[PDB]
Order: C-alpha cells, then sequence, then structure tokens
C-alpha cells in the first residue's frame, strides 16, 4: 500500500540523476555520508580544508561568532506535498482514460508526480549552494528548524573581480576594444587553466558587443562536442555560444523560486572564469529516518518516504529528505568578475 | 449500435497526437482537471499565477469589466457532423471491394471520417489559443453559447518589439548589415535563452535576404536533429531552415478559414524568439457528460460521442467535446517582434 | 473462358499501383463515387474549392459560355485492344518454352500485355490532368462522345508567374547573380511552405547554370530518402538532383503519347513551385458496367474487361475503363513559374 | 549419348545470364518472333515504330531506294564447332590427371567451351547491333547468307552533336571550365532524364582530369547494385568508378572485331548520354530448326544444338542459332556527340 524508501529511490533515478548547470559541470563527485555531520578528513584529499562556519543575525552574517570547522551538520531540506488523488495529473504517452478516473490509479500517479516536485525542489537548494560557491566561495544555508548560517570556503581576495574606476566594459569604445586583455588578467587569478566562462544574458550582450568578439568567437555548432552534449538537455536556461580561443562561452539564465518570489541564479553582468575539471563535492549528511534506517539505507543523497501522518485525521502524503552540503575543494579556480 | 466513448477516444489516438507546430513545440504538457473550474494552483511548478479575465463586448475588450482569477471555466467547442451516409469513402490500398458494400463498415469509416473533421476542428481552437498566446500574451476565448472573453495570462510591454524609426530590417542593406545584433538585443527580453525563431513566411523572406544571414545559417540537414524529428510530418505548412548560431529557424505558414477567407497564425513580418523547451500548459475543464461519466472517463481532453438526435431518431450525429485553455507558464519567454 | 472483372483487377494491381510523378507525389487520395456524377460537397475539405467548367469549341476556351459546379460526370477513357494469339510474347525470365504452345497460356499473357497496355493510356490520362492541374490550376477534359470541356479550380493569378521586363533568369548574370531571393519570392504566394521544385530539362540547365547553384545544392544521394524511394521505379524521365537547403530538387522529362505524338508534359523553362504533403484527389465517377456489376464492384478507378463482340464474327477484346477527375484541393499550395 | 537441350541448358544456365554492357544496361526486353519477319506492330508500346533499311553496295548507303518498313527478316548467325577431336585441350587450372583418363570427360569440356564460344560469339553480334544503336541509331548487320542492309532507327540529327569551335576540352582552359553545362546542354537532347553516361579508358581519363570533377564523384562502392554487379561478373572487370550527383560514370573496356578489322566500339569516349531505364527491345526472327521444332521450341533468342552427323566414328559437332535483331523503341533517349 505504501511505497518502500528503496522501491522510490529506483522510481526516482532518472529525476535525480538531471543536474542543473552549475552542479552537473563543476560538481561531479558525490559523498553520502553514514553520520549527521559531514567530515571533510574522511574525503580523498582535502587534508588541511576547513569550513568558516558563521551564524547570522539579523540577515547580516556575524563572522566575529564564526569559527573553522572540518565538521558539519547541513540543515534538512523536507518538501512535502499531501496525496490527493483528485489533483490533476500531467497527462502521460498511451494513458487510458478510464484509469485516470480509478483512485486507486490516481494515487500512484500523485505520488510519482510529488516525487518529480519534491526531487528539483532540492536540486534547486543544491544548485543555489553551487551557484554561490562559485559566485562568491561562499552561500547562505538554511533548513528546517535550523538558523540560517553562512559558509565560507575561503575564496582569496583576487578571485572576485568587480570593474570600476574606467575599466567597465559598458563604458569602454566597442568598435576598437579587445577583452581579450581584461579576460587573461582575470584568469591568471585562477588556481587552473580557464576553459569555461559562464555568462548572464545581460553580460554576454556586452561581452558580444565588441566588434574584436565577434570576429574571434566561433559560433558554428560542434565546437566543442564534449560541453554541447553535457548541456543538450539544459536548453531551456542554458546557451552554449562557442568557443572564444581556448574558452568554451555559456550563457545561464537559470531561474529559481524563494519565498514565492523568481529569482536569477547570476545577478546582472556576471562574467565567471573557470574550468570544466573543477572539483566540487556534493556531501550529504545522514538523516536518520526510521523507515529509511529499518530498509538499510543509513547514507543518502535523498530519502524519499510515502507514508501516513499518525495524528488523526491520518492523511498520507509524500516526502522527500536532503542534507545537502555542496562544497568547493578550491573555490579560487574560479575568477568571478562582475562586469559593469 | 452507438459507439461508445471510450471507444471512439480509443481509435481517435492517431489524429489527436498530431499537433499544430506551437501546440507540438511550446505547449508539451496536458492537465485534464476532474472539476469544471480550471485550477491553477494545482498545477505543478507555478507559485500563484493568475489571469486576467476581461468581458468583450461588440467585439472590443473592455478591461474594467474584468477582473484576476486562478480558477476559470473554459468555454466549451462541440464540434457536430450528422453522420450522413451519402458521404464518399476514401479508397485505402488493398481495400476489400466486399467490405465497401457493408452499410455498418461504411458507417465505422464515416465515423472516423467526422472524428478526423472534429478533431482538427478543437486543434485549430488550441493551436488559436497557443499562436496568440505566444504572439501577445493573451488571446480571446469562444465556446458553444459562451460569451467571447479575453484571457490574459501577463507579458511584459518589453517582450513586444515592434521596428520603427530607423530600425526596420526592410530599410537596412541587406550586404553589410548583421541581423545578429538585433536578435540577441531581443533575446534580452526572454526570461529564459533563446534557441528557436518562427518566422512567418514574410518574416522569412526577409530575414534570409540578408547576406549576412546566408552566411551564417547552417542550412545542412541533421543540423537540428530533434527539432527535424519533430516538425517532420509538418512539411505542409512548417518549413526548417537550419541553425543560426545556437538558434534554430523555423518557418510558420499555417493558416485557417473563415467564411472562404484564408488567415494566417501568425501576422506579416512575424518574428518569434523563443525556446524549445518552453513550458506552455494544455489545461483542460470537466466537462460533464452523461455518457462519458457512465463509463467512467471523468477528467479528458476529448469527449468523442456518437449518438441519435432527440428531434428525430433517424438522424444520428457524432460530436467532440473539448474545454481548451491553453496557457503559458511565464508568457515572457517568448519575445514576439514585428518586423517592418 | 473470359477472365472476369475481379481476376483482372488482381492481374493489374501491380501495374496500377505504379503511378506516374505529379500523380504520385501530389495526388495522394482516390474517391471513387459509387454514382455516376462526382459530388464535390461528399468529399471532406472542400468548402474552399470551387470548380468553373468552361466550353471548348474549335480548340479555343470559351470563358463568357462557363460556369461553376459542385456536380461533375467526368469524361470516360475505355483503352481497348482485341486479343489475336498472333501478338509476339515478352520473354520473361525463367519462362518455360512447353507453356508457349499452350493456347490457354499464350492467350493469357497476351491479356495482361492489354491490360498493361491499358493501364498505361488511362495513367497517361490522369497524369495529363494531374500536371496541368498543377500548371495552371485548371485542364482540358476529353474522352469517348464526350465534348473537351476546361476544369479550372480557381487558382490565384498571383500563382503564375512569368518571368519578364528584366526578371528573366537568361539575361542575369550566371556568375554572381543569386536565384534564391526570387525563389522565396515566388514562395510567397503559396499557401503554406515549398519544400520541393520540379524542373522541365531546360529550367533546369538554366537553373544549374548559377554558380550560387552549384555551391548551394546539395547533390549527395541520400539528401531526401524518402522522395528518393518515391521517385526510384520512375528513373527514365524523373531525375532527383537534390535539396537547395530544404527544397527538394525534381526534373520532370516525361512524355505522353496524344495522335501517335510524343509530347512533353512541362513546357520549356518550368519551374513549379509545391509542396509534397499538397493535397490532391484522385476522384471517379461510376460507370455502370455488367461485369463489375457482377462482382459488386460499384464504384473504382478502373474497369477492366474480357468480353467477345457479341453480333460480330468471333471477336475477343479486352477493355479497362475509368472516369477520372483529378482535383487540387488548394490549387495556391503550388507556384508556377514561367522561367525565360 | 547426344546431350539433351535441357543438359546444354543447365551448363549454359550462368552463361547465358551473363549479357554485354549496352544490351545490359538499355535491353531488358525480350520479343522472340514466331514468324521468320519480326512484326514491329506486334511489340506492345511501340507507337508506328518503322525502320528505315538501305541496300549496301561497295560499302557505301543508298538511302535513296531505301524505305520504311515495319516488317523485316533478320540475318540468321549459326556458329559451329565441331565435337570429340583430338585438338589441343585449352588450359584451366586445378584439373587433375583423373579427368585425362575419360574420354568422355573431355568431350563433355569440349561442348561447354564451344557452347560458351557460340553463345559468346551470338552475344557480340548482339552488342555490335547494340552498342550502334545508342551510338549513331543506326547500323549495318551481317548474316549467314544475308545481304548486308543498314537499319535506320530515325535517331534525331540534334542528339549527333559535333563539337567545333570553342566547345572541344582541350581548347577550353582546364579548371577554368565546367564540363557540367556542357553535359546538361548536350543532356537537353535527350527524350528523357539522363542518369548514366558510359566512359573507356580513354575517354575517362579526360573527364577524370578536371578538378571540378574529383569532388563531385562518390568512389565508395554501393552507389548502384545493379551497376556494381555488372562490373563483377566480367573477371577482366569493366568498372564503373561511381556516382556524379543522379548520374552514374561507367567505364566500359570490352572490344569486338568486325571481320578483318579490329575497329573500337567506340573511338576515344566521345559523349553517351544515356538512361539505366531506356527502353531497348530484343527482337529475335525464329530460326526452323527441324529439331527445335520437334522439340517445341518455335521462337526462341538462341537455338542450341548438339548433333552427328556421317563417318566412322561419326562426326559430332555443337551449335547455337539466332537471328537477333536488336532496336531502340526511341534512339532520342541517348545523346552522343563528338569529344576530343
Amino acid at each position: 500500500s505504501m511505497y518502500t524508501t528503496a522501491q522510490l529511490l529506483a522510481a526516482n533515478e532518472q529525476k535525480f540523476k538531471f543536474d542543473p548547470l552549475f552542479l552537473r559541470l563543476f560538481f561531479r563527485e558525490s559523498y553520502p555520508f553514514t553520520t549527521e555531520k559531514v567530515y571533510l578528513s574522511q574525503i580523498p584529499g582535502l587534508v588541511n580544508m576547513a569550513l568558516y562556519v558563521s551564524p547570522i543575525v539579523s540577515g547580516e552574517v556575524i563572522r566575529s561568532r564564526g569559527g573553522s570547522t572540518s565538521e558539519f551538520t547541513p540543515g534538512y531540506v523536507k518538501p512535502k506535498h499531501e496525496v490527493n488523488p483528485q489533483m490533476t495529473l500531467r497527462r502521460l504517452p498511451d494513458e487510458d482514460p478510464q484509469n485516470l478516473a480509478d483512485p486507486a490509479y490516481r494515487r500512484r500517479r500523485i505520488i510519482m508526480q510529488n516525487m518529480r516536485d519534491e526531487e528539483l525542489a532540492i536540486a534547486q537548494v543544491e544548485e543555489m549552494q553551487a551557484v554561490s560557491a562559485v559566485l562568491k566561495g561562499k552561500y547562505t544555508m538554511t533548513g528546517e528548524a535550523f538558523d540560517p548560517v553562512e559558509v565560507d570556503m575561503g575564496r582569496s581576495e583576487e578571485n572576485n573581480i568587480t570593474q570600476s574606476g574606467g575599466t567597465e566594459w559598458s563604458k569602454r569604445d566597442k568598435s576598437t576594444y579587445d577583452p581579450t586583455d581584461d579576460i587573461e588578467a582575470y584568469a591568471l587569478n585562477a588556481s587552473g587553466v580557464v576553459n569555461i566562462i559562464v555568462f548572464d544574458p545581460k553580460g554576454w550582450a556586452l561581452f558580444r558587443s565588441f566588434k574584436a568578439v565577434k570576429e574571434k568567437l566561433d559560433t558554428r555548432r560542434g565546437s566543442n562536442s564534449e560541453l554541447e552534449t553535457a548541456v543538450k538537455d539544459l536548453g531551456k536556461a542554458v546557451s552554449y555560444k562557442g568557443m572564444y580561443g581556448d574558452v568554451a562561452i555559456v550563457v545561464y539564465s537559470g531561474q529559481y523560486v524563494e519565498n514565492g518570489v523568481k529569482k536569477n541564479f547570476l545577478p546582472d553582468n556576471t562574467m565567471v572564469l573557470g574550468n570544466t575539471q573543477a572539483r566540487g563535492l556534493r556531501t550529504y549528511g545522514c538523516i536518520q529516518d526510521a523507515d529509511a534506517q529499518r530498509e538499510g539505507i543509513n547514507a543518502s543523497a535523498r530519502y524519499p518516504k510515502n507514508a501516513v501522518t499518525t495524528g488523526d485525521p491520518a492523511r498520507e502524503f509524500t516526502m522527500i529528505q536532503s542534507a545537502p552540503l555542496m562544497l568547493l575543494a578550491d573555490p579560487d579556480e574560479f575568477v568571478s568578475v562582475q562586469l559593469a
């Protein structure tokens, strides 16, 4: 009658493997931990890596109370939906209209439709951490019954650049200026080589407005076959523009909803210099769930559940749990440039 | 014996799956509701979406008499045709000549011919809503015994662009001007990236007249195999021209007829910037039909009926009922440019 | 004894399924009527097409005495040959000479040779109607004891174009001029999109002579595998040149024999813009025939017969009867250009 | 004893399948006549077929006395070879001494080589008529006791062009002149389309010399299976390099000998614009052999014979009889111009 955590994990395989842009490109390692806290010493490498977690008071990061730690408990994300068979279901190919009126068949379809919405809600929380770690080397962590704190990965000052004092590309003459030298100087602050630049819509329009960029950029398709197939199913909000020399140009127009407001993952005039082989870690803390522990599921990135509430009245619901801790092993691998 | 709703839904699957261009590309999600009202709050992914429905008096939209809502009862389309045995059947290949004389074999094909003409009549209504929603973020909804109203889903003023005052492509130099800058500038108003542009015939003739487009457009077959597969059976009115950079170029020449007057879906000199992964919703209100309810068919996008009329038992008719409400989850995913 | 109509229909099925070019590509629907008269209102989707029939006197069309009609009785084509065992038989592969001495074997073989030639005579009449319907939107109908009339399908004047006043491709610079812009301008007159162009030999050589065409035309085999399959067995008079972007280029050098004189289907310097998904109808009036009525064959496109002339000194013959009426549902789907 | 007609046919099973190229490509219809005269009226599809026969004396054609005829007696050829002598054998590898002891095997091998040589010699007479039919539209045939005459099939003069002035490919500048426009202009004189051109080592080397030919040719095998099947049957080989757009480029290495001269099939290559679906007829006047009429062989393309005469031991011989008359239904389907 109730889907077990193992049954839901096997059904959500396709939706879980679908990763947003920044997670898919720069976070290619996953480390579920059997303990509630995440111990960075147990990850291969990263012997001296620490996380300076600072508590947030009054919406302002209070760094004086913060301290460096290699052990941390991530906040718990618990998207849940009540199971109502009378709710609308997305029509699937070759569905039987008479089955779609069976309340038992609609309950089966509602649970998996809820598993889709709950999965991408957790994937949004992971991508918010993913893009903020690349943009700033730090992000704000929230969670259920969790006081929001800032997780800092220790990015150098030189890796966060803002164009000012005449270096604004908007004030440069688009006809005769070549942004190559500026990008070369930005890329030197990166720990490794830079072979990809992720723009926002506005920053890309400014970047491509230069005549030297139009003449140099290879817009033809197949310029980077490895990257084009990695971003193929992300065409809704990701655009591969081409190769700018040995650097691949990508535009990220993704959005996330937070407190009922649509926000952009990338602020206006954003230019992120990075490496496709950068090391990002998807570490997950263990969520002690009685149903999961009884099924032998100790460490997992997702804890799907299909159960009823104990209180009266008994209402069936679905839920997926996760304790994500998206981290960059080397935050200086990226050079985040705020264009102006 | 009269054909039931479940049987006709089974035979119409081949014709019903044939979707017109805009419905097929941008409206890839169907949501039939179990109630007469369509509730936007139970559609996955929508966070407090509302429409503005204004009454239309004498062909004029009166927005002062309109109001916002998240629930709406769509107008019912009911294409009905009397089963006329005098209709000449299309001779099928390898068709047995003894079957041609059987009146039961003929009435089956005559009903299927009615089901075909009735399905494309509803598909024209849905495609009209779909095309007008992509062009203006709103459309006029009709229906059987239904006063016309304007269903507005809200498009920003910046996503509707008209070339004038020196920016019209017809007055540009076809040998030196590069429309690439205009497309990139127009694409900034989209919520996500742009990977497809749908032209009308005249807008395509103007766009490809530029020599910079002839040198850049990749017209080779297989340049965008996924899009070519989707528009393959639409060769009568849809033409895939190729890849213009990272953006595919499609020409839509579909047209409907009213009182013998041929009318195109897309106006003259129309350029629609959009995304192949854009989220359009095919919502349907439940049509409470006694025959459908008895067969356990509650929610459906089509309600085919084969019944006899009440005035004269000698008259037998067929009918397909539907309550379409084509909506765009984000009308700003598209940028409708009126070329000049 | 005498071969029945059903036996003759089964033997001639392969020869009947073999269609000339314009019938095979543009007239993919057949509608045999059980009544001697063809009723346009009984055909699905012919609300927007009207027939204007004018009489012909001294080979000159008189439109002033012509009028519209929704009902039509086509002329009767009745190719007949007498069966004489003196005819020389085509030596088939693996044929047995012991059968050649059998009088019944030679009788069957000669009847089949007559059925082949008689089918070609009717297929020529249909292709004549098909070619002229595509070229002009009208054709001249003949028949036994049938006064010739012009069947006009009401093509717009904009869809018949003649190059004149500097527009002639022959007066253009073959080294620098691009005929693409002219073709795109011509295609704007079509109801839908244009994905096929049918040239005559002379008009193709003029279109081939431009250097911009030699660089743009993809002549590789397999460029349009579905169209190459359709014209594979027509290699005598049909040549597939390749894909001109998204438009297939076909050359038609077919000839029809009228009054013992071979005549080309297409006039010199002919360029026909069209669509492979265009709706062409092969309507056939009923022919009351005793041998066809014996098998319950009321409506048919062919009426084969093997009978002996009663009242005359022992004359055995064969005959196939037909009342063809080829129609274009929308003659504006084609743009017929008379090059110069 | 003497070998049955079926016994030599089982030996000439695969040997009669092999056929010279021009007969294999353009003469797929065999019409063996039961009368000594051939009657072109008794062949289906021939629209008033006539042959202009002219008597030839002292090596010159007198067309003043000739007249168009529909009937014609083909000259009969009967190559014969004596059987069962002690003549020096033919060298064939992988032959053991076990077959040197049986005198019947050597006699058996003598019949096969004679049947092959006689079947070849008649096949050469037909190819002389065939090659000359598509090259000149007229030919002179020989006979056992026949009076030589010219057989003119009415080839149009326009299909027999002669290069003069600047049309010579040697006078034209190499790599500055495209042979396409010549081949397309010469093809306008053909009745249908041209999908094959025949070459030879001398003229194909001139055609492959142009740089523009190298890129447009498809050297990969599998382009035309029927064409590659003909190149494989010949051990000494007769090859074609591949497709040339829609036209096939074939090279013929076969040669013949007429009387005492070793005149070639065609000088250099000229231009052989042909169609693989062109209609050519293999018309055979019947040869009256008493043993053939006794076996029921009234009309046949080949009259094979294995009989014995007189002597002690009696003289044995083999003979294949045929009265071939190779004709082109439409000689204007080919264009032959003198090329240098």
